[PDB]
């Protein structure tokens, strides 16, 4: 899923 | 430079 | 989300 | 001086 | 680093 | 237990 | 890993 | 009665 | 920008 | 999340 | 799959 | 000075 | 069937 | 320099 | 897994 | 007299 | 990543 | 005389 | 070194 | 009944 | 048997 | 097998 | 360790 | 600092 840091813009 | 969510995987 | 420098006056 | 927009890095 | 769930060979 | 591949992600 | 019964011979 | 290695799963 | 309902997976 | 009928394997 | 009453014996 | 309903956000 | 030092990378 | 699990024998 | 110079920001 | 971090080694 | 001179005016 | 961005490298 | 069978017996 | 190499791996 | 001093690999 | 030269690079 | 009269920039 | 003669102003 959530992989490292995502962005949610 | 970057924004938010950005992981050197 | 913004992206390089932006100030607004 | 400089005005409002003063994002240098 | 990978996934959810992980064994291996 | 199923096999090896696994993770329903 | 193999299977759910086993006894090679 | 059963005869040598087996499994069903 | 966000208000009403949403999820991102 | 997930669906409504939904057994693995 | 598979089903219910399935005995062996 | 602005308008009442400013949002750029 | 595994050696020595293994390299999953 | 050297990789993960650099077995050597 | 990456080689000896990494200067992430 | 070169970036963030260098390794040379 | 800004290296030597840097003056800003 | 110096001015900005002297920067000889 | 050595891992499938062997003749030495 | 086997008495040498035999891996069965 | 076998003859002199082994050294198989 | 290997002589005792045994550096590794 | 390394060779002779290493000097880094 | 390196070798022979600098001026620079």
């Amino acid at each position: 899923g959530f992989g490292n840091g995502n962005g949610f813009g």
